[PDB]
RNA sequence: CUACCC
RNA sequence: GGGUAG
């Protein structure tokens, strides 16, 4: 205590400075007013210049116009909350209309003209409030659209008005052009990239007017992009602005656009990172049913929330015990989760998208200075985001020596709470210092204990989801003879016991029914707890009365509505959403619980465009009701892709494509086209000519032409595609060929496999003397295998990996391939493999139908080359179930050698390296999966594994030739684990060939047969393989070349030469859409054609029907249409502020699904679920439907985007 | 159930 | 069979 705490307030409410900055500027002011304030006025610029190592990343833009004189601004702070407050507003508004009177262009002018007032606020607040930039534009008619606060645009036109300059400023705001015309560039910024790409291009070997053409066209596009001219108007992205302008009676001159924090780059601060470092300094000086409470810390920057969250960690470590950017710590009763609230607009994008909700925020305010002016925006963010409860902590109280003065600050926070309808009178306020508690000062450590003593009490215990009014999302429905109607899904909330009454509410009149019973897969329980994945039986109600997305809750618990107010975030461009804003008539689908629902939206008063990366309040009125209550997270899909997220706020009162077009296309889609011969051979020929290269003379040369491996990448690429494109043309006329040849090989794949299987059974040469390279590797591989594998497949890892999947079984066929027709229909087991199926049968109360019991798999033939076919083999559907389980445990496990098979990227990326590096070699075997000996496999795998592989495998096979064979190969293609095994085998050995040569085994990467290793190892790997039986595809194995190929990617000196193949006979316009598209990808860079390919594209493009030449789509959307610019598509209609397009689909008459087997599978899926932009968790899995390919083509409509 | 591939 | 995007 020094002087009275009383009229220190006289300082504050006449000044606005700190509390102790007021008392301490009074202790050396002799109890005087003015001369105390003059200390502040002079010692306010000292702190104001203390602000310079505080980067100002936030702020506002403000804009003004008079008659036809317009001005923008970039006055900016370092925090949202400040910018939105009535102070930063008042100054920045003032400093804006100061440019209205005086056309101030030099920022220096007004940056100085208010420097003495710029300090009046940073002394009041505590942030580097500095003006960044200013500019202004004069003209005829100049309009300005202000996007809330963050983006300001000033644009000047001619012949235009508010029915325009508004709308185009919106585009400038939206599209962000740097220039205005393609002619508005310097022949230096142009001849920069014009000499930057010309080498990039010419290095390839492409002539003068190829590279020159290509580059000029690409730069013509590059210019065209930023070209406000060459820019698709944001409200009509069909016509360009420049086109919109000339088509209008008008012509703009100039434009100014500011955002906030351009270039103000900075470095990204994590919270949970630096707080583990703020702690690390002070470091050196049963009950798991305990609730989760999401707390947040909120307050000024320099009041050091940072410092306090740290104390609330260490002092809680000291005492009890112990979405990233959050800290997980405990308390003896509860377990919290704690986050920082720096950005108002980034906390909404946390609550809305649900990355971090709030069950109670903590209000940090340094007692030294008390409530800052912008704090009412912190408290405002609470009663804006609907935070339930609020605890306040006054940090740094040692910096006050008078309690009579501390009690005065609670006044100025308790009344600041109460303005915002928070229990200010009855709200907890802790007085202490974190700084003292970081140390070891337990007198002040009792304050964090007094604070954490409030989170334990003043925050209510979260209604644990079990305890909430029962509710289940209807995910799918089955009509079982014997059970009636049954729905499956994970129950969201509550418990459902057998018999209770439930409503079935969703779209129809909220009907009601009763739980005839509940069941899982193994258990057939009687109560269904929340969080569990179940199937509930309903009576007196059939399937057709129950849709999906319906809920299944207690009666009256939740009513169905269709009108509600919500708040949503829209995914930014870089986040996945639209790269285009929408306007008044947005009509998306609203993905709710399990189903998508379309719907219109209103914009609140005064907002007219919203862009990717926005928060926004809106009112949603969807086409037909869904059951809802406040707190329901719904994403927002546009044609299957999630471009928004949002939660319902308040539930309310309640309330163009040409069909002739689609039908015109459907007509033409089925238009079989007629050619005077082989269209392919024609196209490929007329293409080779298009490149100087000598064409095919006969139809034999298509597959007997071997390329050359010299020449420029260009001389290659083409020469390669030549030898490659035709390879797979099945329909070759006097192709005196067959599939018999496929069989002829499969005979060696056992005939050799015989030879090895045998000679692989006597490794004692004669007497010990000779020591072979193979045997050694096997020995090494064997050891290596078992460290990776196990002595036997863990049933744990076995059951949660086995599945019914795909297509043909011995008992089924491609029609009856979908998994439900495996539980419905009995599948074949195999003698040895019986025991497992029996396990399944005591593993559930369901029906496990074994049809025949035979050791036979059907060996057949599927098409491959034009010179041969495959000889896959269709396994006994039960063997396949387990084979797929051991194929999965042998794959998740195979990932420790750095082998990922659900990612063939990491094996083709390395083909890239190899093509340049020359130290990596791609390899290929002749009959890969087929030449794996029953002998070899025994020598490597553990005996316990080699059992389970002899058990599941099919030992004998019946041919179409009637004749049986007994497998020398352990496993054939089509077998349910063969891929993973041959991976692991090949990987095993490459790696042994590595250790054996003092080489990193970690440099070995295998994908099935597509194994990649160090180039030096190859002749050893080759000599190993020669021994272990396999034989090496010299033609496809590449070590010394400039060329590497792997996982379907081909490379030549780091350069992409992946060809495309013309498989089957081109006939329907879908087969020409397809070929024209592969040639489009193969010869384009960003919609910019390699000229001499464009020639044939354009030519054979004429072959398609008139409408089927203009119907373009972006790449990566299918082949239902030619890829091109969808901005052009005449058939593309603008529905609901989202563009929709028509693409060729295959026709499907629907069919009957096995309600039994579909249900059997749906609940088997939940057994496999249960034992295995942060918002895709919302979206669930799909019901089983079956459909049959008719032959006709239908036209389906989808959703699209520019680029 | 369309493309790409091991 | 298996990935990968539809
Ligand atoms: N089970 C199964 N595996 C396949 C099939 N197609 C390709 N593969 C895998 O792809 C690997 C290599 O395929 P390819 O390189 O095309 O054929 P390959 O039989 O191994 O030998 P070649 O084509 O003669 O060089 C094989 O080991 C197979 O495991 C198939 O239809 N069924
Ligand atoms: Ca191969
Ligand atoms: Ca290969």
């Amino acid at each position: 205590a020094e002087i009275t705490a009383s009229l220190v307030k006289e300082l504050r409410e006449r000044t606005g400075a700190g509390m102790m900055d007021c008392k301490k500027a009074l202790t050396e002011a002799n109890g005087d007013i003015e001369l105390a304030i003059e200390n502040m006025r002079k010692s306010g610029a000292i702190k104001a210049a203390k602000k310079a190592g505080n980067v100002a990343a936030d702020g506002v833009i403000k804009t003004k116009i008079d008659g036809n004189y317009g001005i923008i601004l970039e006055v900016n702070c370092q925090t949202d909350f400040v910018a939105k407050d009535a102070g930063f507003q008042a100054f920045a508004d003032k400093v804006l209309d100061a440019a209205v009177a005086g056309k101030i262009t030099d920022v220096e002018v007004l940056k100085a003209q208010f420097e003495e007032e710029r300090v009046a606020l940073v002394a009041k607040i505590g942030e580097n409030i500095n003006i960044r930039r200013v500019a202004a534009l004069e003209g005829d008619v100049l309009g300005s659209y202000q996007h809330g606060a963050r983006i300001g645009v000033l644009v000047a036109a001619k012949g235009a008005d508010e029915e325009l300059v508004k709308h185009i400023a919106m585009h400038v705001a939206a599209s962000k052009p740097e220039f205005i015309k393609p002619e508005d560039v310097s022949a230096e910024v142009v001849e920069k990239e014009y000499q930057v790409q010309l080498d990039i291009a010419m290095q390839s070997g492409k002539p003068k007017e190829i590279a020159e053409k290509m580059v000029e066209g690409r730069m013509k596009k590059f210019t065209g992009e930023v070209s406000l001219t060459g820019q698709p108007f944001v409200m009509e992205p069909s016509k360009t602005v420049g086109q919109l302008l000339k088509e209008h009676n008008a012509e703009v001159t100039g434009f100014i656009r500011f955002e906030v924090g351009e270039g103000i780059e900075k470095v990204e601060t994590d919270f949970a990172a630096e707080v583990a470092a703020m702690s690390k300094q002070s470091h050196m000086s049963f009950e798991r049913t305990k609730p989760h409470v999401n707390v947040g810390t909120i307050g000024h920057v320099d009041h050091g929330k940072t410092t306090l969250t740290a104390a609330i960690t260490t002092v809680l470590a000291k005492t009890y015990g112990g979405n990233t950017s959050h800290v997980e710590y405990d308390t003896p009763t509860r377990h919290y989760a704690h986050v920082d609230c720096p950005g108002h607009a980034d906390y909404v994008k946390n609550m809305i998208t649900g990355a971090a909700q709030m069950d109670g925020a903590i209000l940090v305010v340094a007692a030294t200075d008390g409530p800052m002016p912008q704090t009412r925006e912190h408290i405002l963010l609470g009663r804006q985001v609907g935070v339930p409860y609020i605890i306040v902590f006054l940090n740094k109280c040692d910096m006050v020596d008078d309690e009579e003065l501390l009690e005065l600050v609670e006044m100025e926070v308790r009344e600041l709470l109460s303005q915002y309808d928070f229990p200010g009178d009855d709200t907890p306020i802790v007085r202490g210092s974190a700084l003292k508690a970081l140390e070891g000062d337990a007198e002040w450590e009792a304050k964090i204990l007094e604070l954490a003593g409030f989170l334990d009490s003043y925050i209510p215990e979260p209604e644990r989801a079990i305890d909430k009014p029962f509710l289940l999302p209807i995910e799918d429905v089955f009509s079982i003879s014997g059970r009636g109607t049954v729905v499956t899904g994970r129950v969201e909330r509550g418990i459902i016991k057998v018999g209770e009454e439930v409503e079935i509410v969703g779209i129809k009149e909220t009907q009601k029914s009763t739980c005839t019973g509940v069941e899982m897969f193994r258990k057939l329980l009687d109560e269904g707890r929340a969080g569990e994945n179940v199937g509930v039986l309903l009576r007196g109600i059939k399937r057709e009365e129950i849709e999906r997305g319906q809920v299944l809750a207690k009666p009256g618990t939740i009513k169905p509505h269709t009108k509600f107010e919500s708040e949503v975030y829209i995914l930014s461009k870089d986040e996945g959403g639209r790269h285009t804003p929408f306007f008044k008539g947005y009509r998306p689908q609203f993905y709710f619980r399990t189903t998508d629902v379309t719907g219109t939206i209103e914009l609140p008063e005064g907002v007219e465009m919203v862009m990717p990366g926005d928060n926004i309040k809106m009112v949603v009125t969807l086409i037909h009701p869904i059951a809802m209550d406040d707190g329901l997270r719904f994403a927002i899909r546009e044609g299957g892709r999630t471009v928004g997220a949002g939660v319902v706020a308040k539930v309310l009162s309640g309330a163009s494509s040409r069909n002739s077009l689609s039908a015109q296309l459907r007509r033409a889609a089925n238009t079989r086209i007629e050619v005077e011969g082989n269209l392919a051979l024609s196209i490929a020929n007329d293409l080779l000519l298009a490149y100087g290269q000598s064409p095919f003379n006969s139809e034999a040369e298509c597959i007997s032409f071997s390329p050359r491996f010299d020449g420029t990448p260009d001389d290659f690429r083409i020469n390669y595609l030549k030898a490659e494109i035709m390879s797979k043309y099945d329909d070759f006329s006097l192709g005196i060929d067959t599939e018999a040849v496929a069989w002829e090989k499969f005979l060696a794949a056992e005939a050799e496999c015989a030879l090895t299987n045998a000679r692989l059974y006597r490794p004692d040469y004669s007497e010990d003397f000779n020591f072979s390279l193979g045997e050694s590797c096997i020995h090494m591989a064997r050891r290596k295998i078992a460290k990776l594998i196990g002595d036997v497949p863990s049933v744990e890892g076995m059951l949660r990996h086995c599945r019914f999947s795909g297509g043909a079984t011995t008992t089924n066929n491609r029609s009856y391939g979908h998994p439900s027709f495996k539980f419905a229909l009995p599948q074949a087991c195999t003698p040895r493999a019986l025991k497992y199926v029996l396990a399944l049968r005591a593993s559930t109360h369901f029906d496990i139908r074994i049809s025949d019991i035979s050791p036979f798999n059907k060996a057949v033939t599927v098409p491959k080359n034009s010179k041969t076919d495959r000889c896959i083999a269709i396994e006994p559907g039960w063997n396949m179930f387990f084979q797929l389980g051991i194929g999965g445990i042998l794959r998740d496990r195979l990932r420790c050698w750095g082998i990922d098979l659900n990612d063939q990227t990491i094996n083709q990326r390395r083909a890239h390296e190899g093509s340049v590096t020359n130290n990596l070699a791609t390899v290929d075997l002749s009959a890969a999966s087929d030449s794996i000996s029953l002998a070899l496999c025994e020598l490597l795998l553990p005996p316990g594994w080699f059992e389970v592989l002899m058990d599941l495998r099919s030992p004998k096979g019946r041919l179409p030739d009637g004749s049986v064979v007994t497998y020398e190969k352990i496993s054939s293609m089509g077998n349910g684990y063969t891929f993973e095994l041959e991976s692991l085998i090949f990987a095993s050995l490459a790696r042994s060939v590595c250790e054996i040569l003092d080489l990193d085994s970690s440099e070995v990467t295998v994908y099935g047969d597509d194994i990649i290793l160090p180039s030096c190892a190859v002749p050893a790997l080759r000599e190993v393989f020669k021994y272990v039986g396999f034989t090496t595809n010299t033609k496809k194995t590449f070590s010394e070349g400039p060329f590497r190929e792997s996982c379907g990617k081909h490379y030549y000196s780091g350069v992409d030469v992946t060809p495309f193949y013309i498989r089957h006979r081109i006939v329907s316009p879908a087969d020409l859409i397809l070929v024209l598209n592969n040639l489009y990808r193969w010869a384009t860079i960003d919609g910019v054609w390699d000229p001499r390919a464009h020639s044939v594209y354009l030519k054979y493009r004429k072959l398609l029907p008139k409408q089927l030449q203009r119907n373009t789509i972006p790449d990566g959307y299918g082949d239902g249409a030619l890829v091109g610019s969808v901005l052009i598509n005449p058939f593309a209609k603008n529905r609901g502020w989202i563009r929709y397009v028509p693409v060729i689909t295959d026709h499907t008459r629907d069919r009957e699904r096995a309600e039994l087997g579909s249900y059997l599978y749906d609940l088997f899926s939940r057994c496999l679920s249960e034992s295995n932009a942060i918002d895709q968790l919302i979206c669930r899995s799909n019901p089983t439907k079956i459909s049959r390919s008719t032959g006709k083509f239908d036209i389906q409509y989808i959703a699209c985007s520019s680029r």
